[PDB]
């Protein structure tokens, strides 16, 4: 329908480098250790400040189309790094930059773009062979540390924070990063099972000096189904009341007449008694009671497949928790009197239906129950000053965290760019089928030092000397470049993932070669 | 009502040239294994890369309404050969854009354009018979692989995958394409009868370890109605439980007294059995529903011609399957005990039914179903890195995939345009009736040689010099644009389908030479 | 002192720039290489320069850095600079 404007060859791929180029060059200051900052507009308020390569690329929008078709596919680049690996994307963008100005600089007459760029991907299968050769697992806290404090632009208590977490919830363990309101940053560990749901009514209270409800050695009712009726309670309270032991009851709802007798019976005889909703909305509530159920040693009422009544209660069937708390917004449960076997199969459970759901949602979903059963989950408040601070801070926080999973999963390589450039040599001994797959096995060639050369050019040196002299280097050495030396990368701890790095080349290197097979480009006339 | 503009003669026709030559231009650089792609504009999002001709010949449209009468009228020509063959639309394209220009250059006062398209066509139609006296029936899956490698662009990955799939599933079984989440293409085999309905509750789970009902020697209840009520779920499990073997319940639905009931005697005694929804919306969830009856050598109950009931049923109106895999999202059954002379016989109804019916949806849904009854289904997962790249790569793998089909149906011809300049000789013979038609004719011969010359081109030689020298060579003998070199086209396995050169020259033979009569053009006013 | 010292690599990174390698490296290994050996960017190879016979006057080099760095020195030293309004 829309009226179209054609352009063809060097004129239009020199218009998409030059968006490409703003967008690299944009992305491109954030880099390494001396890398500074960018400030995006905000339109509802406080501008953003970021040294993240995705969220630059992804705030930069072209009004030339042509120039705007280039910035798209760099921010393709950026995103898709992102999203596979949660760091690395400026190194993807200048990566990609490279690629698409090398493919574009070979184009001729004779030239076959495909043909180089089958070339360029057979390059960069040999370079990812190479770094899953060079690439060594992590094992120490110390590894996790440093890889959190590189990836953290040096912040080295962020990095020990990080450390400190993956220490006291598992290398795999649920780790979550929030706002903080102080100065400094905090690490707080979930023990035990701790949910959202507080007390229903106020006048379960018993420890005032916290308005909050603590029982010990404490009866557990469960029920799938809402509890309303007075039959549907008294006989689980006859049986606290008659062992001697306090009762908490974890319900859908508790309301009317059994919330009523609950309240009398606790002010005028002195029950101990605590009514708390279940939580979750949906399968993952009955899930979740199900997890109570088992890590407790009770038994869940109400429910659809086995039809488990309240008028019918044993003692047998409730479970028992060494200690309760209930606040007005929380409720926790510690030291379940469960069976070991019981837990260990539906930790087992829902591993298995963590190997079968894809959605990235459940996921979450499964491994915070997984956690509440296992080893609890940690929370990173990030403080600081002012919110443009803490967002800044934060971005920094989970790109550490995204990288020390990654690390955890795939194992390390020396950073600074020299993971890449200890791959040349894996490209020298290629045999390329063609005067086409030879250019595009140099463009790679060429890219590899483009992340070292980076990195040198925004700490205030000449990139290239670096680089020369890092390649001259013995195969441990590469530069600092916050201390300006050349040093053992390993030693010093200037480390990356190998997930990160074969992720930043591999999206860079499959759209920008795709970028240089181009011959026309088609945009809208604009209105 | 609206204004207009009205055009006499020759500048119209300039106008309209300029048109058809713009968007020729833009498709002819993709044409060929040393064409190059074209970018798109997306409002939504990330452009398009495309090598496929009526994708770009879609994309282009011309503010100047003389110019976008061509262009829409080019358009039309790769459309049609898209929509008839699948591939072929640039081949299609060009050979337009010779038509429409010769066409337009030999218009003079004394010229009858009517004549000289009815020429044209004459041309044609003995251009179409010598190409199917040049045809060679497709026997072997080497040149079904070689088939499917050409039309991929040189991919003998994507060959080699479409030429396994046609092996397993047969060259005219059931083979889908669809988006791979990985870097890798790969091919998956859907075997037996599998449909996208899980199971109905959770609680069927009896594998962990995929969280999975697998049960093997099944007996299988089909029931074209719901079943919610008691008395019609007892005795098919009463018939279950004392035939000790599971129960497969196929139904519109499970839900309420009896689902309760499935629930309860699978959790408590622990009876095996499992309930699944009956796939399809409508007439095609009873065919279904028959086809799964008639190759298990069950009954269909609740339907409406026979009127059998779920409270009277029999161990023979139960079919049995050796294996069935019920997972949260899909239902698979395996080597089912039915008549083999029942699903033959289902077999040629379904056949005949596709031979009488041309909607072109249900059609789709028939051939599922047949593929069901007799080979299972092929799908082709395309791998990538980014969307774009995909993207790109599946338009590819469906241009193979069609054109594999085309050969399958009507056999395969010399490729590198050598098909059409073969068949020059034929029109060398013809007798023209007057001035006009053997200036329609010498059109078409001229014509026949723009493919050839269109892919040598892009390669960077010099077209004329090729097509002479292929044709001053033996027939067998054309040009490897890849290579560079005058090789045994068939030997090399450079060849087309018979189909897909057809289709391209009539479609654009037609619509072009329909052009070339044309006096006035009348557009509207711009508002 | 130190822009002067910065400013005596330039004609060679210049050269090089011109025969399309990097200039900084070259320059790199001259310096590190032994005091007759630079070079031919003609060739592309580190030769000894003057066996190659490539040599310039020394007038000609010593005119050249004093003409720019006695004009140039000059230039930045300025705060203000005042032009006509075009007319
Ligand atoms: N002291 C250092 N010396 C040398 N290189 C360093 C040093 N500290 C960090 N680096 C390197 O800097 C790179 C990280 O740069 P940066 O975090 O700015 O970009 P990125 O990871 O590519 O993208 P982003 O963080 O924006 O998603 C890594 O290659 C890391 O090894
Ligand atoms: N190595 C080769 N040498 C010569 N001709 C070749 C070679 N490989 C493919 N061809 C020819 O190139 C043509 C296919 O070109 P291409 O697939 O780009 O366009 P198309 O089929 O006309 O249209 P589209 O794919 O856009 O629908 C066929 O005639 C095929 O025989
Ligand atoms: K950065
Ligand atoms: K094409
Ligand atoms: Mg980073
Ligand atoms: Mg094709």
């Amino acid at each position: 329908g829309s009226a179209k404007d054609v352009k063809f060859g060097a004129d239009a791929r020199a218009l998409m480098l030059q968006g490409v180029d703003l967008l690299a060059d944009a992305v491109a200051v954030t880099m390494g250790p001396k890398g500074r900052t960018v400030i995006i507009e905000q339109s509802w308020g406080s501008p953003k400040v970021t040294k993240d390569g995705v969220t630059v690329a992804k705030s930069i929008d072209l009004k030339d189309k042509y120039k705007n078709i280039g910035a798209k596919l760099v921010q393709d680049v950026a995103n898709n790094t992102n999203e596979e690996a949660g760091d690395g994307t400026t190194t993807a963008t200048v990566l990609a930059r490279s690629i698409a100005k090398e493919g574009f600089e070979k184009i001729s007459k004779g030239a076959n773009p495909v043909e180089i760029r089958r070339g360029v991907m057979l390059a960069v299968d040999a370079v990812i062979a190479e770094l899953k050769k060079q690439s060594k697992p992590v094992t120490t806290p110390e590894e996790i540390a440093q890889v959190a404090t590189i990836s953290a632009n040096g912040d080295k208590e962020i990095g020990n924070i990080i450390s400190d977490a993956m220490k006291k919830v598992g290398r795999k363990g649920v780790i979550t990063v929030k706002d903080g309101k102080t100065l400094n940053d905090e690490l707080e560990i979930i023990e035990g099972m701790k949910f959202d749901r507080g007390y229903i009514s106020p006048y379960f209270i018993n420890t005032s000096k916290g308005q909050k409800c603590e029982f010990q050695d404490a009866y557990v009712l469960l029920s799938e189904k809402k509890i309303s009726s007075i039959q549907s309670i008294v006989p689980a309270l006859e049986i606290a009341n008659a062992h001697r032991k306090p009762l908490v009851i974890i319900a859908e709802d508790v309301d009317g007449e059994a919330l009523s007798t609950l309240v009398l019976n606790r002010l005028k005889v002195g029950l101990q008694v605590v009514a708390v909703k279940a939580p979750g909305f949906g399968d993952n509530r009955k899930n979740q009671l199900k997890d109570m159920a088992i890590a407790t040693g009770g038994a869940v009422f109400g429910e659809e497949g086995l039809t488990l009544n309240l008028e019918d209660v044993q003692p047998h069937d409730l479970g028992k928790v060494g200690e309760v708390i209930v606040t007005k917004d929380d409720a926790m449960l510690l030291k379940g009197k469960g069976d070991k076997a019981q837990i260990e199969k539906r930790i087992q459970e829902i591993i298995e239906q963590l190997d079968v759901t894809t959605s990235e949602y459940e996921k979450e979903k499964l491994n915070e129950r997984l956690a509440k059963l296992s080893d609890g989950v940690a929370v990173l408040k990030v403080g600081g000053t002012s919110d443009v601070e803490v967002n800044e801070k934060k971005d920094r926080v989970t790109d550490a965290l995204n990288a020390t999973r990654a690390a955890v999963e795939e194992g390390i390589v020396l950073g600074g760019g020299c993971a890449l450039l200890r791959c040349i040599p894996a490209l020298d001994s290629l045999t390329p089928a063609n005067e086409d797959q030879k250019i595009g096995i140099e463009i790679i060639k060429r890219t590899l030092k483009i992340p070292a050369m980076t990195i040198a050019k925004n700490a205030g040196v000449e990139g290239s000397l670096i680089v020369e002299k890092i390649m001259q280097s013995s195969s441990e050495v590469g530069y600092d470049a916050m201390a300006g030396d050349f040093v053992n990368m390993v030693e010093k701890g200037i480390i990356d993932p190998t997930k990160v790095v074969r992720t930043a080349l591999l999206d860079a290197a499959g759209v920008a070669s795709l970028l240089t097979t181009a011959e026309v480009v088609v945009t809208e006339i604009p209105k």
